[PDB]
């Protein structure tokens, strides 16, 4: 037996607490349950649509995610609203924290005639996708196996960012804290280029080494924030069109 | 042209003889037919739900499988009863004998609104899955190509067994016949730990080096037989939920 | 920014010009448009069902393909007639020119109850498959990302040809122009063995080093042309049965 700390992260109303209660066998606050190989400390985090805030029940999950307290995340995704839910999923995968997708509410998806190829999605994301109906306890055993087996997400180029955006993000990834892993550093630097207020606190040579970067791009990109978000949305649409019935 | 000996193995009533008659062009007992690269000697084996018997038209297929007479198996699986049929399939894949899944009765599956992602299943099993309707001769040519191309199953950890169970299975895999390949030895040792009566005959330091093993686990596992079977069933459920419409 | 020359190739009436107009933003003849990384010169080629003619709006596309003018192809495939469209696709993949499948008319496929697993098809073909509805501009952004990311098709044995056919094709691949890459040479040699009239012009030791080859096979294959075509059709049927609802 090894120890694992796992965070439940997902949009508001995606079924995180329901899944929490199922795993921990809660009576009708950290949880603890056993898998085959792990004693898992489980943290139910407040819902969030995104790890980016430009101005402001959480940016609590983000701060929790970046604290290094979690070894792995369970990203709870509502299957009936896939494309909307996948924005947060992509941010987590760009960050590189080991994760498993708990693709929840599949009974609701089925009622609305939504079809998702589970393993196709997993191969596009580079992490396991475990189908669940959390209210029914369906898929929990498979989720527990995936927590014992998953070690690291696949190293995919997920989002296809214009090279000028990555040049200037990577320069910032060179300034900052250096302790903090490269994947996280480039992520922090794109978050900075989007106008995220919380990410400078995690830098090193921190804040407005950003003003040089954001001016180094006027010959190239008009609104970097909009270009970064758009590249993300494009990626998610391409995934949903391939693995789901969303194209038509 | 090379020679191949192929066994047809599957549950009772899965379409083995029908497929046999199609491949051999039998008139309305070993068969022989040509693929592009092989002269195939085909053996129609008696149906079985499982290669485990704790007390007792076959354990004939099992004895045939373990004799080394077959180079490859065609595992004939009834698509309309996937989860039930996959128990035998998993045993064959744990054994490691080269195999191809002939996913038969897909017309019946379709009538009962069963949807199976063929290549997703193949990637989860680690061997080719060839969709058939054997009564219609549909898929036979693709099956023949797969017999020429398939060499070895992928080396996947299929079933996620508690480590104490594998410790004690592997010790037995150390005793026995040593001629007999490691994959087959660990398989024989888990079969022993489940109470299979036929597997001691295939050991070496044979039988009740099992009593030491089965007592070496009372600090850990209550009923090893039940724990092994459950791990298997869990694996199969996880596969069917991902690649089929069984979750909901 | 790098330069790319891309040919649009596909059967008559598969939506090539529609896709051309969408990419180039044509007003209601080469095009030019930007992707993230490339300035793409786009060539709308005349439709063709096949790159083989034994006797004779094109063999223009074939001559264009073999000229080396295109860096990459977009193979425009009508999803509502997959199996028929895939004959040309296979020829292109056997040739080895970098390509992306634009799986078009998916709205029509959906109306006729056709289901295609997009990523399963991509893995069977060894190149990206981008789902489109070209009249709606749906999927164009994902297509543009794929043109920036795709470098080389996967090196799969697609079609399972009787070894005598490949022996004699490869001997011819030894004669010819030697400048011309091995994959293209074997392709030219199978085209010769099928009776293609245009391929001798691209040989070296050219034409009727074919008469020796075609007589070197009477102990083995009756009609090599029919055997080659059949192997191709078999391959396509096997693909469609796995990734589409065509088996039953
Ligand atoms: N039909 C169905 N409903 C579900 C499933 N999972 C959760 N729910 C329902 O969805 C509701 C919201 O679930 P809950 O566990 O509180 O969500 P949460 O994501 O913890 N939301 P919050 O961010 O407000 O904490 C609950 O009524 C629960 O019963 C599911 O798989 N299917
Ligand atoms: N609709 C349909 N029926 C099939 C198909 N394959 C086999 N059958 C039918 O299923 C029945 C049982 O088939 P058979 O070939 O004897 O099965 P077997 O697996 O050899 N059974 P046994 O273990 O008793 O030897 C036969 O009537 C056959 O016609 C299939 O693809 N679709
Ligand atoms: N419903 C639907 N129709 C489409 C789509 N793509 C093209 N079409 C329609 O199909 C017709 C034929 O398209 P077009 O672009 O000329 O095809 P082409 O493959 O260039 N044919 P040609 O070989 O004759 O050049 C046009 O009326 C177009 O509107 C699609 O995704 N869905
Ligand atoms: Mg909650
Ligand atoms: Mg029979
Ligand atoms: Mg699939
Ligand atoms: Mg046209």
């Amino acid at each position: 037996m090894q120890k694992l700390t796992v965070g439940l992260i997902g949009n508001p109303n995606s079924g995180k607490t329901t899944l929490f209660n199922q795993l921990t066998g809660a009576r009708q606050k950290e949880g603890i349950f056993a898998t085959t190989d792990h004693q898992v400390t489980l943290v139910d985090l407040p819902g969030t649509y995104s790890l980016t805030t430009i101005s402001s029940d959480e940016q609590i999950a983000c701060h929790y995610i970046l604290s290094g307290d979690a070894d792995m995340l369970i990203n709870v995704v509502d299957a009936s609203n896939l494309e909307r839910n996948l924005y947060l999923t992509l941010q987590l995968l760009e960050l590189g924290i080991p994760c498993v997708v708990a693709l929840n509410m599949l009974d609701i998806a089925e009622k609305q005639q939504v079809r998702i190829d589970i393993d196709a999605l997993a191969a596009r994301l580079g992490c396991p996708v475990i189908p669940l109906v959390s209210t029914r306890g369906r898929g929990i055993e498979a989720l527990k196996i995936a927590l014992d087996r998953h070690q690291a997400n696949s190293d995919l180029e997920l989002v296809h960012y214009p090279q000028p955006l990555l040049r200037e993000a990577d320069l910032l990834a060179q300034q900052m804290s250096a302790q903090i892993p490269p994947r996280q550093r480039r992520w922090l630097g794109l978050q900075m280029l989007e106008g995220d207020i919380y990410s400078r606190a995690y830098a090193g040579d921190a804040a407005d080494k950003l003003d040089i970067a954001l001016a180094n791009l006027s010959d190239e990109i008009d609104d970097p924030a909009l270009h970064i978000a758009d590249a993300r949305y494009q990626t998610i649409a391409a995934i949903c069109d391939a693995v789901s019935n969303t194209l038509t």
